[PDB]
C-alpha cells in the first residue's frame, strides 16, 4: 500500500510520555492508518532514549525509528527515509486536526501540488493568515511567492519535490527564520502551491537565541542577502524586500522606540539606516503607505528624534467595534455594528483638511522636515475595510464572516478636524463554522477587522448594556451575550450558560397533568426555530424541608411551533404537597425560583 | 494652667500603632499652642498592648490622659465618657485611624467662637472617591441651620460640636445596643435641640481613612433600618426637615437595593430584603415622598409598592452601565494657568450611546414595553427635566486626598438627534487651573492632582476621573512651580507639580545642540526645549557626572540649578573646581528626579 503522509516526529523534547500524548492529536486521524507512517529519528543513551523507543514503535506498524552517528540534520535524514508523497514536519505540543491528512493529500493529488499551504492555527489573535487563509487556491503560485506565506514550516511539502532541489534544513548553524528560508527555495524552485482554507491543518500551540541586538541585525542581514543572491524573478524580489523592510527594519521605528532603552535605540537604529542605505533601493519605498515612507525617509536622514516624537503622536490609533443592534432571525445570528478610530477607544482620532489636501495632524518642526506627499492622507480615503470575524474558544480556529455590508465615510466634526467613522452589518450562520463535532458545543468569540491609512485594528466586538439573547435552532441553543470581559461571545450547547435561566419562565403559565405526570414549563424570551428536543433531567425538593434530599426526575427542553418549553416527567413519583422544580437542562441548571404544587 | 478650646476624644480598640503616631502626628502639627487643647483616650478592653502604648505617650505629654473601660464592646460608650471628662469648649471625636490637618483646630474654633456655634461642620475628606460633601461643603455658611437638618450633611461623627450643648441637651451616643449610624442620631439630636450650625469649606479639617461586620446580615440591616425611621418620625419636629430625612434615607438605603444591587446578590438574599423593603415603604414612607423623588426612583417605588420584583430586576439590568466619561480634546498652559477643554457624552459603559426617545411631545426612557405599560406616564417622561445637566470639573491632590470644585468653567449640554427619534446627550466643558487655589498647607506645594468631571441628569450622577487617549506630556515652569500635565499609568489625567513622580527636565527635552561650555567658569548651560515659561524662576538641584565607557565608575556630584527666565528654561550646571578632562555623561538631577536624556559633555 502506498504511504499518502509521512509525519516527521520531533525530538527536540524526546520523553517517552510525551510521545504518548502526541499520537492522540494523530490516531484521531480520518484517514487509514496504513496509509501513512510516523518517522522518528534520535541519538541517545541505550535505554531512556532508546530502548523503551523501539518498545513503543513494535506495537504501532507505521512508526519507525532509526539511529545517527552524531534538530534539523535529523529532519534532513528522516525526508529521505520517509516513503510517503507529502511530509509534515510537525513540532513539539503541536496538534493536527481530525481530517487533516484525507483532506490536505486529496487537495495535493488532484491538483498535482509540490506545497499545500494549509489553513494554520494559533493559540491567540484574531486573525493568522487573513489574506491568505480566504479561499481555496490550488493555482496559488500564480500569484507569486506571497502565496506561501504566512511562511511557517507546519505546511504539507511534497517529498518528491525537496529531494530534487535539496531544499533541506540549513545544515549547522543555528539560523533565525529557517521557515522563511526552507518556504522561499521551495518557490525559488517552482514549486506548484495550494492553499487549502476552508478546514484548519495545523494548530500552532502557544508555548531566546536573537534577543541579543548585534545577532539580530547580523541575522536580518543574512536574510535580506539570500533574497538579493537567490531570487530571480523581480517581482518576487521586490514583494519579499518591501515585506521584510516595513515588518523588520521599519517595524523599530513606531511604538518599539517608547518600549526600549535609549542605549539599545541608538544601537538598532544605525543598524536599520545601514541596511536601508546598503540594500533596500529608493523604488522600494514608493509602493509603501504614507505612514511608512515617513519612516523611511525619516531612517535614511538619520532624524531619530523625529521618529520618538512621530511614535508618541502614533502611540494608540485603533478601531473599536459597538454593537447596535443584535437579534436572532431565522436560523441566524444578525448583528449591527459601529465604529471609528480613536486614541486608545477614547477621543476621536483626526485629520485635517487644508485647502485639496487630508492632512496628518503633525507638529510643525515636523511638517517642515517631510515631503509633501507623505502626510496628504487625499488618495488613501477611500481604501478603507471593515470586516465581522469568528473563532472558536476551544478550536482557536479563526474564520471571515462572509456576507457583510459595510460603510466607512469621512465626516467633519469641528472645523477642518474630519473622522473617519464606519459602520457594518452581518449575520452567523454558526454551521458554516462547524467542521469536528467537537466544535458543535463550543463558545464563540466574535471580533471585527478594520483597516484604513496604514492602520489595522482587529479587536473582539464589544457592547456596554447587558446584552443577553437565547435561540433554540435546530437542536442547537444559542445565547448571545456581553460576556464577563465586556466582549460578545455565542454559546452554543450550553457551555457556560443556562438557556432556561437567561431565557426566563412564564411561571404562571405553568401546567400539571397528573394522570399522565406531566409538568409543562414554558420559556418566556427565546427565539425559536425549527423543531428541537433536547433531553436532560431536574430536580425536586419539598418547600419547608430544610437540606432535603433531592427527587430526580426526567425532563425535556423542546422547540415547537416558534415557542419553546420544558417538560418534567414525574414517572411514578406520586407526590403531594409544594416542591421546588430546578431544571438541568445540558448540564446548567436554572435559578428561576419554581415551585409546583402536587 | 489655662483654658482648654479643643477636646480630642479618641476611643482605641487594637489600634493601629502606625496610625496612632500619625494621629498623634497630625495633632502634633496644629497651630495651635498645645496648650489650649487636650486628648482624651478610652479604650475599651483591647486585645493588643495598644493601652500600655497608650499608658506611656500620656506620661510624656502634659496634656493628654489616659482610661481604660471594664468592658469590651462598641465604640459609643467610651465617646460618652471621655466627653464626660472633658473640659474643652469644643469636643472632636476622632477615630483612632484618621487624622486632621494642621491649621484644622485654630481655624474651627475661631469660625465657631465667633459665630456662637454648637456645632462645626468642617470640610471632610476620604480616601476614595473624587467627592465628599460636594453640596454642603461648597461655600463657608455661618448660618447653616436656617437651611434645615441638611445642613450637618454628611452626617459623620468628624464635627466640632459645643460640649456645653451636648452635656447641656444630654445628646449621647447610644450605649443601650450596637446601632448602625449612630452618627446619623448623633447629629440628627443635635439639631432637634436647636445647635446653631456653620459649615467650614474652604479649608480640609478631617480625614476619614479608609482601610481594610455588624450590620452585614439581612435581619439585622433591615432591623436597623427600621429603628433609624422610626427615630425620625419619633424625635424630628418640623415638617420640613422630617420629609428630607425621609426622602433621603428613602432613596439611598431602601430604593438603593433596586438598582445594582439587584445584580450582586443570588435570588435568596434578594427575596429577604425586597420583603423588608416592601414592608417599610408602605408603613413608614408616606406617599408624597416619591413626589420629590426623580423620575426614576419615581418608577423604582412605583414598582417595590406593587411588589413587582421581576421588573425591577429587568430594569436594573436596562439601566446598568449608564455613566458619562470626559475626555480631553485640548490641555495647554497660558500666562500662569493651565487650561482644559473637555468633551463627555452619556454611554453605557464608555461604549455604545445612552439614548432616550421622542414620541408625540415628550422625550421618554426607552423601555420594554411590557414594562412601559404598567409605569403612570409621567414617570418615564423625561421632557421637563432636560434642562437639570450639570457638568463640572473637580481636582484631588494625591497625598492630602482632599477634592475642590475648580471654580470658574463653563459647560454646555446638548440634547442631539443622532437618528430616527433616538437622542444622546452630550456636554463640553472649558475651565482653567489656578494651582494656588488649592495649595492650603505647606505639604501642599509638592504634590501630583488628578483631574475629574462630575456630570449629573435624568437621575444619574457620573463624577470620575478626566481621561485621554493620546499621549499628553506638556511642562511648565511658572513663579518657582515645576509642572508637568501628562497621561498617567492609568490612562488618566495628573498634574505634577514640585517633581513628586516626574522629572521636568526629561519631558521638556535638551536642545542638545545648544548645550554650551565655558571653560573659563566652569559653567554648563543644557536649554530645555519645550516648555512653558512664565514668570522668574530659581530652583537650584544637583547633577552627577561619569566618564563615558568607564563600566561602572564613581559617581561626580556638582550643583545645579534650573533657571525661569524671558519664557526660557534652562539647567546650568558649575563643574566647580572639579578634576575633569574628557567626554562625561551628565545626568541632572532637580526636586530629586533624573533625566534621561543622554546629555554627553567634553572636557
Amino acid at each position: 500500500k502506498d504511504i499518502k503522509i509521512s509525519v516527521v516526529v520531533p525530538t527536540y523534547n524526546t520523553e517517552l510520555e510525551g510521545l504518548k500524548n502526541l499520537m492522540a492529536s494523530i490516531d484521531k486521524q480520518t484517514m487509514n492508518p496504513d496509509e501513512y507512517e510516523l518517522v522518528f529519528v534520535d541519538d541517545g543513551s541505550t535505554t531512556d532514549t532508546y530502548e523503551r523507543l523501539q518498545e513503543f514503535a513494535e506495537t504501532r506498524p507505521n512508526m519507525t525509528v532509526k539511529q545517527i552517528e552524531n534538530g534539523s540534520r535529523p529532519r534532513n535524514i528522516a525526508t529521505k527515509m520517509a516513503k510517503g508523497e507529502y511530509i509534515l514536519y510537525l513540532d513539539h505540543d503541536d496538534t493536527v486536526f481530525p481530517e487533516t491528512f484525507e483532506r490536505v493529500y486529496n487537495f495535493g493529488k488532484e491538483n498535482n501540488l509540490d506545497v499545500v499551504s494549509g489553513k494554520e492555527v494559533r493559540t491567540n489573535g484574531w486573525s493568522w493568515g487573513w489574506k491568505q487563509f480566504s479561499e481555496n487556491n490550488p493555482h496559488a503560485e500564480e500569484m507569486g511567492i506571497e502565496c506561501l506565506l504566512p511562511m511557517t514550516p507546519h505546511k504539507f511539502y511534497k517529498r518528491e519535490f525537496l529531494l530534487e532541489n535539496d531544499i533541506t534544513f540549513d545544515d549547522g548553524a543555528r539560523v533565525l527564520w529557517e521557515d522563511v528560508y526552507f518556504n522561499s527555495k521551495a518557490f525559488i524552485h517552482g514549486a506548484k502551491v495550494g492553499i487549502l482554507a476552508d478546514y484548519p491543518t495545523y494548530y500552532w500551540i502557544a508555548t531566546s537565541f536573537g534577543r541579543d541586538p548585534h545577532e539580530k541585525w547580523n541575522q536580518i542581514n543574512k536574510l535580506f542577502n539570500f533574497f538579493k543572491d537567490n531570487i530571480k524573478e523581480q517581482r518576487d524580489l521586490d514583494f519579499m524586500l518591501t515585506h521584510w523592510y516595513r515588518s523588520r527594519v521599519l517595524g523599530i521605528l513606531g511604538q518599539w522606540l517608547l518600549k526600549n532603552n535609549n542605549e539599545r535605540i541608538d544601537i538598532e537604529f544605525n543598524y536599520a539606516k545601514k541596511l536601508a542605505e546598503e540594500l533596500i533601493p529608493a523604488y522600494i519605498s514608493e509602493n509603501l503607505d504614507k505612514n511608512n515612507q515617513v519612516k523611511d525617509y525619516l531612517l535614511r536622514q538619520g532624524d531619530l528624534d523625529s521618529l520618538k516624537k512621530l511614535a508618541q503622536i502614533d502611540a494608540g490609533i485603533t478601531a473599536l467595534s459597538y454593537v447596535e443592534d443584535a437579534y436572532f432571525k431565522e436560523d441566524k445570528l444578525f448583528f449591527k455594528t459601529s465604529t471609528k478610530m480613536t486614541y486608545e477607544d477614547k477621543e476621536d482620532f483626526f485629520i485635517e483638511k487644508t485647502a485639496d489636501r487630508m492632512e496628518r495632524i503633525l507638529p510643525e518642526e515636523i511638517k517642515s522636515k517631510l515631503p509633501k506627499e507623505f502626510f496628504d492622507y487625499s488618495d488613501d480615503l477611500a481604501e478603507f475595510t471593515y470586516e465581522p470575524s469568528i473563532k472558536g474558544r476551544n478550536s482557536r480556529a479563526t474564520w471571515k464572516i462572509d456576507g457583510s455590508t459595510s460603510n466607512v465615510e469621512v465626516v467633519n466634526k469641528k472645523a477642518n478636524l474630519y473622522k473617519i467613522e464606519g459602520e457594518m452589518s452581518f449575520s452567523v450562520q454558526i454551521n458554516d463554522y462547524i467542521l469536528d463535532a467537537a466544535d458543535k458545543k463550543q463558545p464563540w468569540d466574535i471580533a471585527t477587522r478594520f483597516t484604513g491609512l496604514g492602520y489595522t485594528s482587529h479587536r473582539a466586538l464589544t457592547i456596554g448594556k447587558i446584552l443577553i439573547k437565547t435561540a433554540l435552532i435546530n437542536n442547537k441553543t444559542m445565547i448571545v451575550y456581553k460576556n464577563a470581559s465586556g466582549l460578545i461571545s455565542l454559546d452554543v450547547g450550553s457551555s457556560v450558560r443556562s438557556i432556561v435561566e437567561d431565557s426566563g419562565v412564564k411561571r404562571e403559565q405553568i401546567l400539571i397533568d397528573k394522570t399522565s405526570g406531566k409538568v409543562t414549563i414554558p420559556l418566556n424570551e427565546i427565539h425559536v426555530f425549527g423543531e428541537s428536543l433536547i433531553e436532560g433531567n431536574a430536580e425536586l425538593k419539598p418547600v419547608g424541608i430544610s437540606d432535603a434530599d433531592p427527587i430526580n426526575v426526567k425532563a425535556k427542553l423542546i422547540g415547537e411551533a416558534n415557542k419553546a418549553r420544558v417538560e418534567v416527567l414525574l414517572g411514578d413519583e406520586k407526590l403531594s404537597g409544594e416542591y421546588h422544580l430546578v431544571t438541568n437542562i445540558q448540564g446548567k441548571k436554572d435559578k428561576q425560583q419554581i415551585k409546583i404544587t402536587l
